[PDB]
């Protein structure tokens, strides 16, 4: 049967399921590793044991444990990210959508769901890859990982709790693919990882870890980079946070041993609970279980690995989004409402700038403040949101980004950059927020071809140029059909630093993504930290 | 007879002198203090001892010793601005055009001439005042007083040579127009001090000094202010410029005594010769010998008494130019040149930054950098090159202003402010440097009403226009005509800070000059430097 495969871990039974008036193959929660259950907990991620008999791969697997945001009760464009299956520890899944005929070798694709590695499900309905599969003729894989306290409490030097397990588990799902991906007709050679935000900075830790390299051939990365100032925490810190945990939950603290044995024995609730009492600052955009500079799936700083080339060398496709920072600034930042046009005092611009940038002292933050006001009209409220937006959004995504791509660029294979800067026609969120961090998404996994969701035949026309250009370059390592008739997306080089416009108008060439802003959170700003 | 005058110091004789297909009186060469000469150098200023007999005022008198610009013999641009007459360290002497007939009570107008302290003449031609004495019908000064070591060596302590003497050489001619004015025609209730650069700092120090505000009734400052970074010195510095002159001059250097006989033994041009050699650092728009902040003629430091409105509250009209620094990048900062386009290449603009900044650490350099540079383009040699003459411009004159008159305007009975931007249809300086430095003179004193000098009517007409400002000033306390059906100048306030264009167009208001780079220079970079 097209259902039945056979892999190294055993058989599994897939199911049929339709897909734009047609039908693929679907195999959803496949096991990849045990159960990170019980004493397990905070340990690295074993295989899962080979199983006799067939495994039901017909319906979605569990979420992993994590916090719920139920910041708007009922509101689609929050809850659309939140788990929409039971929550368990028990979670390392991942799942295949397989075009029907099965293929013999053809392209695979492997989705990383971002969420601040505190959060994220591969079940949502925005990341349901039948569309692209369908569509593009790829093998569709989007795994799972551990989130929160559960995947990334780091205590340094133990080994009950190293850290960074929840990199990990991607790994052990890239090595499952690598292991199994050519018995559903994907090509184990021609597997390209990519995700977005966390996802995103995910795939940039992939190719600098030595020990994942091997696991994949190509990278996309959307809205996010390795270097992200929210992305990782050093030793020292993760320490901090893990015993600032146990502090919140009455545990003793005289040793990892008992700290971990402790926090072993609270239920999965009990830990989100008071996660969000560990972060150091009062700030937006911090997260407080995140990957940990180790010296192990990390060697050295990420600054000295991307100056040194020490990471895999291949092609790449990312970009980010118009308004990165608006999603976060709601949710945090005093004057924003959900509701409302959020006009921005001068008071809660300077209250909104410290939010933004925690690790500043007041020299900082009055380079920050003159950087992006404009003193001529200083008052307008709209200025001060969509200011607090670009700093919130140039800080924490397109400026570390840009280092990564200018850095990797020397080195690498190939580069494509892409700005994404098209509002939804049926976005529910405010329009101050304008193009949303991840509302790129479902435009990549093809949601606009769905009549139903009701698009414009022109989104639905991105949706189809976007889906295509993912696949042909996940396929080759260059976006554009050879000998095509359609605009070429010109390759990022070093010198021209080129990029295109993502959106329903006909495609145009830039240089120099936000270069005058970046140079600012790049070079200057954190020289001056430094020096004061 | 018309021409002759009795003064409380004696008796003068004027000269009858054809302006404009007419004719006025012209007093030349009024001594109005004791010939500084001798054991008199560097020594404060002695009211001239009244003479028997007619002193013949019928001539310029000599102009005081200075360094004198070769830089470009035979050129007008700068030879215009050259001393005309000898040179003598006997030059404290003022001139008076009076209108025919003699007034009984007119407006008086004092000008004090620029030139950084280290030169200036009240001699040039393009400081003849006939035409605005004669257009405006006011009775029109113009005093001298010494530049360089001469006017402003400083050894805080000594009375040999206590330093700001050049300012009381001013001051003793304020002194005597109060004194003797009258028997001129002139109001010494009605008098109105302004000159431009120097000449404009000295203005506004006279309203800063308790010594001179009683002096004069109204100010007007020509791009200058008293609290601009070349305009002043403290009394450290000026100690250390003095003896490393004398240092210059194998001058014993055991005590004030012996430094200053020493000096006062050698002659004028020794003492310009080595001038320039000590200066601190190697910097453009910085002169050697300059008003030193003594507790004297200046109690406190100049921003505590800005600050708690300890100075003279009247009424001032104010302005600056286009591109204020273009003059001295061409004198010292490297890639500039009088023949060429001067498109500055990135190395150039980088070590004019450092000319221009001189007390600034790597990270204020850097600060200015950013803020000058275009990133998406900053190899344009004609972006760079603009982009320092607004350094050197917004840094040595138009910031300093604006602190300057935002600070006044708090205490003050009345402010105007104008942005000077046309560039004379006939400038013999290349277009690169556009309206420069200094060239809003020659329309305040009327020379665009003399055919022969080639101006277009348009021009005639704005100086007629500028003139009558001035003069409407002086004599009301504000520029615009009672009753009047032309534009009116609006007043710069706090809340509003409007301010006009002055060129050949229909008026146009504005607000906030240059808000957003002097923010950086008033408020940013000062507490950036500081910091580290
Ligand atoms: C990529 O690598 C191939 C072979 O190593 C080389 O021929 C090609 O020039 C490279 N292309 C880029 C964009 O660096
Ligand atoms: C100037 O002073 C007069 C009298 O002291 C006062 O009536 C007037 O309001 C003041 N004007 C300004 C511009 O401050
Ligand atoms: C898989 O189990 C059976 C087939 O063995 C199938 O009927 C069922 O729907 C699947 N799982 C569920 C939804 O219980
Ligand atoms: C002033 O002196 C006489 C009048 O006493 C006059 O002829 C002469 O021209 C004036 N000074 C000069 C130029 O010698
Ligand atoms: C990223 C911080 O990991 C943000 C995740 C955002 N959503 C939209 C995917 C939840
Ligand atoms: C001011 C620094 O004192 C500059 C004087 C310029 N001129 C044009 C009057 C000589
Ligand atoms: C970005 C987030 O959704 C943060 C959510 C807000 N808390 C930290 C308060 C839970
Ligand atoms: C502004 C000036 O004209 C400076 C003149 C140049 N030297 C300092 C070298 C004499």
């Amino acid at each position: 049967s097209e259902l039945l495969v056979n892999t190294k871990s055993g058989k599994v039974m897939g199911t049929r399921v339709p897909v734009l008036s047609s039908h693929i193959s679907a195999f959803l929660g496949i096991p990849f590793a045990e159960p990170p259950v019980g004493n397990m907990r905070f340990r690295r991620p074993e295989p899962k044991k080979p199983w006799s008999g067939v495994w039901n791969a017909s319906t979605y697997p569990n979420n992993c444990q994590q916090y719920v945001d139920e910041q708007f009760p009922g509101f689609s464009g929050s809850e659309m990210w939140n788990p929409n299956r039971e929550m368990s520890e028990d979670c390392l899944y991942l799942n295949i959508w397989v075009p029907s005929p099965r293929p013999k070798s053809t392209t695979v694709m492997v989705w990383i769901y971002g969420g601040g590695f505190y959060s994220g499900s591969s079940t949502l309905d925005v990341y349901n890859g039948k569309y692209l599969a369908y569509t593009e003729e790829v093998v569709l894989v989007s795994l799972s990982y551990r989130v929160g306290a559960f995947g990334f409490l780091a205590l340094h030097g133990s080994q009950e709790a190293p850290g960074n397990v929840g990199l990990l588990d991607q790994r052990m799902a890239l090595q499952w693919v690598h292991d199994n991906i050519q018995f559903f007709g994907g090509d184990p050679k021609t597997v390209t990882i990519f995700g977005e935000s966390a996802g995103g900075a995910s795939v940039g830790m992939h190719i600098l870890s030595p020990g994942s390299r091997d696991l994949f051939r190509r990278a996309i990365l959307q809205s996010g980079s390795p270097n992200c100032p929210w992305a990782s925490v050093s030793v020292a810190e993760g320490r901090r946070r893990a015993v600032e945990l146990g502090r919140n939950l009455n545990c003793n603290l005289n040793s990892d041993e008992e700290l971990i044995h402790c926090l072993r024995e609270k239920k999965p609730q009990e830990l989100i609970d008071v996660e969000w009492n560990v972060l150091p600052f009062d700030s937006i955009f911090r997260f407080s279980f995140v990957p940990v500079i180790d010296g192990e799936f990390f060697p050295t700083s990420l600054e000295s690995m991307l100056n040194s080339g020490n990471f895999k060398k291949t092609q790449i496709l990312l970009g980010v989004n118009k308004d990165e920072g608006s999603f976060f600034l709601l949710y945090g930042a005093p004057g924003f409402s959900k509701d409302s046009e959020s006009k921005i005092s001068r008071e809660d611009f300077m209250s909104g700038v410290k939010l933004s940038v925690p690790h500043a002292n007041d020299l900082g933050l009055d380079a920050v403040t003159l950087q992006y006001t404009d003193w001529m009209d200083d008052n307008n409220g709209i200025k001060n949101r969509d200011g607090l937006d670009d700093i919130v959004g140039d800080h924490n995504v397109i400026c570390p980004l840009m280092h990564f791509v200018n850095k990797y660029t020397k080195f690498g294979n190939g580069t494509y950059l892409y700005f994404f800067n098209h509002r939804a026609s049926n976005l529910v969120w405010p329009e101050w927020m304008g193009v949303i961090h991840g509302y790129e998404i479902e435009f990549v996994f093809g949601l606009p071809l769905v009549k139903e969701l009701n698009y414009t035949a022109e989104e639905e026309a991105l949706s189809r140029r976007i889906m295509h250009y993912w696949a042909t370059f996940a396929k080759t390592g260059n976006p554009n059909e050879p000998h095509s008739q359609e605009s070429k997306w010109p390759l990022f080089t070093t010198k021209e630093q080129k990029f295109i416009d993502l959106n329903t108008e006909p495609m145009k060439v830039h240089q120099r993504l936000r270069v005058q802003m970046c140079v600012f959170w790049n070079q200057f700003l954190p020289k001056l930290l430094n020096a004061t």
